[PDB]
């Protein structure tokens, strides 16, 4: 509800320090912070999620199950929020890919706990029919 954008020169230093490709020289720029904040608005997702380490990671979860059938737009976001999430969790990524393989390790910390509960609560299969 405040002035446009939230990050500043300080954070911009790290945001621009991240490379877009694994073996390339391209990096992230404001162009993305704007495109993302806007994209989410179209994905029924509020841009106010980029202002929280827990908010970003959460966003990825929504597209996680959509990665199988996600357009070029959804795919971008996933790779985007993944780069920002590290910016708020105090993580230095070498590139887009590096970030992914990075956040995946952070989830394992919670998976170990979710398993203790899964032993009691489990999911079932799905199936429908049409004439
Ligand atoms: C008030 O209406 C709250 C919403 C304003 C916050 C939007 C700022 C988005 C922050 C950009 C994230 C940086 C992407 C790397």
């Amino acid at each position: 509800g405040a002035r446009a954008s939230r990050l500043s020169g300080g954070e911009l230093d790290k945001w621009e320090k991240i490379r877009l490709r694994p073996g390339g020289k391209k990096q992230y720029k404001l162009k993305h912070i704007v495109w993302a904040s806007r994209e989410l608005e179209r994905f029924a997702v509020n841009p106010g999620l980029l202002e929280t380490s827990e908010g970003c990671r959460q966003i990825l979860g929504q597209l996680q199950p959509s990665l199988q059938t996600g357009s070029e737009e959804l795919r971008s976001l996933y790779n985007t929020i993944a780069v920002l999430y590290c910016v708020h969790q105090r993580i230095d990524v070498k590139d887009t890919k590096e970030a992914l393989d990075k956040i995946e390790e952070e989830q394992n910390k919670s998976k170990k706990k979710a398993q203790q509960a899964a032993a009691d609560t489990g999911n079932n299969s799905q199936v429908s029919q049409n004439y």
